[PDB]
C-alpha cells in the first residue's frame, strides 16, 4: 500500500534559512509535546509546510496518504525525514521525482542559498520498492518518544491525532 523512504538535511541546510521559514504562520501544537525551539522548530515548521501544500496538491500526490516523521540523527548532528506515501496517482516510476520535487519545492522557498534533499526509498532484496509503509508506521515510526521524534505530519485517519501525542507514542511503546 504505502512507500517507505528517507531524506537527510544536514545541519548546513538549517543555517541557510531566510526570514520565510522564521515568519512561519501555521500552528505547531505542542500540547502534548516537547518544547519545540532552535532547529527542532525550523525543521517541525518545515515538515508542516510541506504536508500543508500535500493537502491541496494536485497530479500523482492527489489522494495519497502520507506519513512524514522528521526525527534527530542518532550518532551525528543533523536530521533525517522519514517518507510514508501512497496514493492512486503514484507510482513506482514517479515516486521519487515527486518525492524529491515536493520536499525541495517547499524548500527552496525558505532557503537563502542553493540546496537539494535527495530521496532515497526503502528497497526489498530483489531492488523493488517497499510497500509496508503502514506496518513501518505502526511498528517502528509510532513507537519513537519525543525528542527522539522531533514532528510529524500525516492524513491517515487515526495517526491524525495520535502521530504528535507524547502521551500516546508511550502506549505504543508499552
Amino acid at each position: 500500500e504505502l512507500f517507505r523512504g528517507v531524506l537527510h538535511i544536514s545541519s548546513n541546510i538549517l543555517d541557510c534559512a531566510n526570514d520565510n521559514w522564521w515568519c512561519s504562520m501555521l500552528d505547531l501544537d505542542t500540547s502534548d509535546w516537547e518544547p519545540l525551539t532552535h532547529s527542532n522548530r525550523l525543521m517541525a515548521i518545515y515538515l508542516s509546510n510541506v504536508a500543508s501544500r500535500l493537502d491541496f496538491t494536485g497530479g500523482p500526490l492527489a489522494g495519497c496518504l502520507y506519513f512524514f516523521q522528521v526525527e534527530c540523527n542518532k550518532f551525528e548532528e543533523g536530521y533525517h525525514i522519514h517518507v510514508v506515501i501512497g496514493g492512486p496517482g503514484l507510482n513506482a516510476r514517479n515516486l521519487t521525482v515527486c518525492v524529491e520535487g515536493l520536499f525541495n519545492n517547499v524548500l527552496y522557498h525558505l532557503v537563502n542559498e542553493s540546496v537539494k534533499l535527495k530521496f532515497l526509498p526503502g528497497m526489498t532484496t530483489k531492488g523493488k520498492y517497499f510497500r509496508d509503509g503502514e506496518q513501518f508506521i505502526e511498528n517502528y515510526l509510532m513507537k519513537k518518544i519525543p525528542l527522539n521524534v522531533v514532528w510529524c505530519v500525516t492524513n491517515i485517519d487515526g495517526y491524525i491525532d495520535t502521530c504528535i501525542s507524547a502521551s500516546f507514542r508511550r502506549g505504543a511503546c508499552h
